[PDB]
């Protein structure tokens, strides 16, 4: 509809079953598949979809990978509903889930006139993940009840990586913070800058803020030798100048913000520009934004410096929107450059970072990208 | 950056001048053109751009229309800065502005060592629009001062068309309002429905709300014969059934909301589906939205019913984003289908409706479109 | 500090202990008592206070009621930390809690070198409330862990009483809704009115909205005989006129809103005006509001009609503020008239309704009050 | 009703007239007086009230000051509507307005069958304020039209005093900022602190933030000798310690925030504690707040340190609420202590500061007060 820029989770219930699987669907509730949505805690509002045409097996009863993967890349975790005991299919999915770094759990349909219980098997057969959950169409107690629990435990969780690891408190440790011209609005500072300061202090250090011109001064006078400097833009150069200490580990704001929404992959994938060939396609996922009629970074600068920095014949595809894009649109793209400011919730960035990995498409973002296209090297500061 | 979905106005300062025109730029302030932005009242924050490469004249000193139009279609109004007296160029632009239903005003550069004043000319020569404004680089009083005034008066204004014209108050006049299943959220009603009711009452009438099933009942019993019924979706059919009076002028909610953001053009342009040819391209401007993984109206239903209703070989181009799209992307498109819910400010819809007209591309929207693809006829109710 | 008008819960940990009770305090964490606050789920942010001077026992080891009650009236539930086995004190509190309709739970300090477990006792001795919770300063697993759980279960919960019980859906059932002049703002309706409509519809009925003047008309014509009418203000009179059916159960909006934040007590307490004596004091708790410099209902009208309706010599005490007032300020007040619009969360109104009961001070509110001072009788509609 | 904590302006139309004055009322529109409200620009929504019982003159035709003042203290400016030429009454009011530092304008009722125009008189007679405005009940052009203009010009305006005057940019100038323990919330800083930093930078200086413990360090090492230090709470003491330079002008955050909502009066009035006598009454205007059940500054600490610091027998009167309090409630009060955090809009604080002056009641606030009760002396820094 529209909102203030909900990150709703996605879940896949897989299986060859249906009359002993769909009962699980519609029930256990608070161009072919069924995407029904509801809500559960302790986690939130969510969506449950079922193996669409993934129901058609092979003569050997095998999954149909390529067809699956293509479905399973969105998932935040999956659910397996089996009718019988383990078969090849049951293993095939689990191998993907596993394959695709994606959490999941298994279910059943406990009929009570025989007195069975197979899950002992899956307790260890197809992995463990202690994925073991008795159930039934006889919507019994363990239905849309105790499931949400563990499953919650299943999902991601608390990444929350320190805005810094090399803080160094105690007898202090200065942290220069050199900003631009202003930043707007009146009597305000951009979040990154504020977030920083708050950190230096949470790490009982001392934060010093200072404009460009005054770098000369400050640095020289101040007896205290810093332990961390931080900037943004080509402003990093003039600083590289009166460095004034290379012993000193410096960095961008842009980059520290980047560090909070998986950094590795971005460096890994950004370096990957050098092997770009004429005619290849790059995806500039610019999300929802107010675009300047001036040199828009995402649709102008970047594309440009990109050709320049490499060999032309490059094909760009800008994509706007709150949600990630449909695979159809990005499949067969060498690199994806995603805006940073767009997403702010680290957890919702991972969703997208993972998705990209699962499709094996290297993704990076404006920050890293531009830093790279200049010298994204000095911000070592994380090598662990 | 990001916001809660600012509608900033756009203005073009045109002229062959520059050293006697750009002084007007940067000054008079509170891949080549200069887009500088500021703010002025009584209207708001705005942008001033200058004739980029439109500076290069012909050997006869003519404008260069096609090149201009391509620029001038965004404008909310234009500003003309002339160095000399009227020439062909001065007329050429004015003919466009005029041509393109776009407001504007004229300026100068009053040097005071001669004692001139030409504007008397333009008082009537190139149109009137009483566009007459002395000025100078000697940034004198009448600079970024008394301009904003009139100019404000120049721009659009108060469309604010009655949510209804056939109200009919006095001895009352019922207005059935037949809704769907629910609408969410708890104890709430969608705005349209509320907006309606408030109107019936502002027009001292009586609003009756009632679900589907109960149409049979209500209609029959109620002595009172209505004067207006209102629905949404295929629900309009079941109503067409126990109409129960065709004398009775009925309509969609979707449609009344449409009526508030220029209706004509939409009907005019929507009817235009019949002359669509194989291979032609349609633009589904879906703005910023949360897309269902189910049949998304804009990217699925509509496209589909569209092929169906006509001859295939159709090419679609969905476009998302807060802003209208760049001409490059839509130029050479037979029709544009724009989401309704997206924009809510009638004044900001007109901006876009005009833009489309100026490019001569027929535009319509989901509402009208779907109504049409069913029977958008009965809602006569406006023929004036 | 300030906010948009957090309803934080209050809890009392009681006991004669302290070195075997306070360890429970500060620890088990995520002009004399200690009010430390933290947060716990599944419920929210909360406060834990301890028996201040309630630590001083009698020579017989009795509680000190009057002194307690005075403390215990705020509580949303209480916590009992005992050192020894049941004694008189342990019973005394429980009798209050019980006495004062307030939930609670019991704790301990399990030393493991003997091998005890007394709670079996309190399992049934001092009530049940299955209040049984092993613990220790050896902050063991069952500390600030499994407590929040049950305790949550302890607290209030889901009152959520139907905006109506006599709905009557099926073959429909009209519900007139007669409003005032307007209500503001443009194209909007006050919540109550919207909430109503949504209900009629959730109860598959038919809602008819209609202004005053048009009552004559509608009623007569309309074949359908209503089942519920609803108004506000002296407007109820003109309706009482062309009633037009007394068989017909009518009511105020003001009153239905009242029904959602305990109605009984309000009627019970409002009737209590007749036994008011000269010199008695009434509390007009007007919460945080924008006061008209015109006849403010709370500080003018009500007080006035109040004297009028009874014998003067009345003493008023208006009290503003987000929170309920300190007992010191209201103790020894015959009646409390609380604004309705102020609180909106039924659950936070109960907090206050209970508090008043616990102090045995009759409380009512503007709605009921004014309805009464006119004829709050006809809205029978709830007698169960 | 309720809102997120509108500052609506107040205006008094004065005069002995009424049939030639009230026509001005109700008309010229977009326990006895009439308070009608509307809206006008360029300023906002506002209220117009008329001389209630101030209509009854003396046998000599004099105003009735004491009775007036009592009315005129709320006003943001006044309007004078005269029937005849200047008389004593016309002078009397103007003397108050003038007396009471309050803006105003004069009007008429131009009958056109004689051909008059007296305003020439009032052009200079009763002051000037170029208060000269022809009008009439014949609601002519100059009615609710050109009035709002000038009148707007009449009212307050742009105080906006620099968060600092001794900035000292150029070759820099450090500004230590020593904070508490934290401040909450995560990765955030209280506004004052941020506002400060932004200033140092807007004044091309250098802001250094640093906790307590680290004062020792920083100060000593850092070659740079500061030019401004800033703190809050008793934390100012430990700083007074390693001052470490008294040459150095230091201060509270609390105080700089105070500086932005008239400081003088607060110092002037706060010093006035020494002449407090037993039995006198102090007003603690605490506005709308979330009160801690712990030592609430406004209702506990302050009152307490207040008695202590002086002679008991003191009477306190705490007053909560969005609006200033009615004179009846505060008249005959020696001092008023107003919360700072409450109001944030300097312009709306002045409204209240003026009001207090007009009643000649000394007002101060928590900040100043507590600073004083310790040592509010060192923050000289403003002596101009």
């Amino acid at each position: 509809y529209t909102m203030r820029l909900g990150f709703r989770r996605y879940i896949v219930v897989a299986g060859r079953r249906n009359v002993g699987k769909s009962s699980f669907m519609n029930a256990l509730v608070g161009t072919d598949p069924v995407y029904k949505s509801m809500e559960l805690h302790p986690i939130g509002p969510v969506t449950l979809v079922d193996t669409p045409g993934l129901d058609d097996v092979g003569e050997l009863g095998r999954l149909r990978v390529e067809k699956a993967r293509r479905v399973f890349y969105r998932a935040d975790c999956g659910i397996l509903v089996t009718d019988s005991a383990p078969t090849p299919y049951e293993d095939d999915v689990v191998n993907l889930f596993k394959e695709m770094e994606i959490p999941f759990v298994v279910v059943v349909n406990k009929i009570d006139v025989l007195g069975e219980k197979a899950e002992e098997l899956k307790g260890l057969y197809e992995s463990r993940y202690e994925a073991k959950v008795l159930l039934v169409s006889a919507l019994q107690k363990k239905g849309f009840d105790d499931i949400g629990k563990t499953i919650s435990e299943i999902l991601p969780g608390d990444e929350e990586i320190p805005y810094l690891g090399d803080l160094i408190d105690g007898g202090d440790l200065v942290i220069l913070v050199v900003p631009i011209d202003l930043g707007a609005p009146k009597g305000r500072l951009i979040m990154p800058q504020v977030h920083a300061i708050r950190e230096a202090l949470d790490r009982e250090a001392i934060a010093l803020v200072v404009k460009e011109r005054e770098l000369r001064y400050v640095m020289e006078n101040i007896g205290m030798k810093p332990k961390l400097v931080i900037t943004d833009s080509q402003v990093a150069m003039k600083v590289a100048s009166d460095v004034p200490e290379d012993v000193e580990l410096t960095t961008f704001s842009i980059v520290e913000s980047r560090y909070r929404g998986d950094l590795a992959y971005f460096v890994e994938s950004v370096r990957k520009i050098e092997e770009l060939e004429d005619g290849d396609t790059v995806v500039i996922m610019e999300g929802c934004t107010h675009r300047p009629l001036t040199e828009d970074i995402g649709r102008v600068k970047i594309p440009r410096w990109l050709v320049n920095h490499t060999g032309a014949q490059l094909n760009f595809k800008v994509i706007a929107g709150k949600d990630f894009p449909d695979l159809e649109e990005i499949e067969n793209a060498k690199l994806i450059i995603h805006c940073g400011g767009c997403i702010l919730n680290r957890s919702a960035m991972m969703r997208r970072v993972r998705m990209a990995k699962r499709l094996g498409i290297p993704m990076t973002n404006y920050g890293v990208t531009i830093s790279y296209l200049h010298g994204v090297l000095e911000r070592a500061i994380r090598p662990f």
